[PDB]
């Protein structure tokens, strides 16, 4: 799964 | 304190 | 508690 | 000591 | 390189 | 899952 | 942003 | 290494 | 010590 | 974005 | 439509 | 036919 | 020459 | 040629 | 046309 | 057949 | 303790 | 301070 930083601030990591 | 991963796959971040 | 980065650049960790 | 998430949703991260 | 969230539970961080 | 280019020449796309 | 596949069977390239 | 879409439109596929 | 994210998107790491 | 483990040693992450 | 990948392994494209 | 990015970020792969 | 996803919404492929 | 991802998860690029 | 990855590590999309 | 870039730069596909 | 990167590239991840 | 790993294989983290 990718490790990914996600939002638009606050932002946070997501795994997919 | 630890780190989590929470989700079921996408996970995201916690800590307790 | 959500880990969650706050900023708008410097973004830090946000106390949740 | 390896790095690894332990859990089934929760994962933390095991005291290896 | 991309950093992953790998295994199936035990999981880990892998770049590649 | 994460899109890789991977190889070393010889490449190709696979997915984690 | 990441390129990633994603679904379940179908799949899809998304970019996030 | 990662395969990226990058670009602000115009974009394209990267390797990283 | 605070994780921060720094950059503009690109962003990397530092710690204070 | 995609985060990534970047450089060639010093490496560092990224997110992209 | 959307570009799909579609199986169950091999998966082929098609159009939806 | 002409493989399109479709989204608003985040995109899918769609064609006409 | 580049090839390139333009538009602003949709995206389709240029070769510049 | 249609253009496959083969494998099981990890998958790679075929074609028949 | 055929398709490249062109560059020297980081790649983009070319094609002659 | 696996679909592959090869190259050593500039990297075109072939099926092998 | 320091994080580690380990392996040679592929890194997993360890703790001292 | 930046964050970078530095190693070349066991990769630790530079006190900057
Ligand atoms: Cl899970
Ligand atoms: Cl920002
Ligand atoms: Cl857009
Ligand atoms: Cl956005
Ligand atoms: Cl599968
Ligand atoms: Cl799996
Ligand atoms: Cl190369
Ligand atoms: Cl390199
Ligand atoms: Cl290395």
């Amino acid at each position: 799964a990718a490790v990914l930083f996600v939002g638009s601030a606050v932002h946070g990591v997501a795994t997919v």
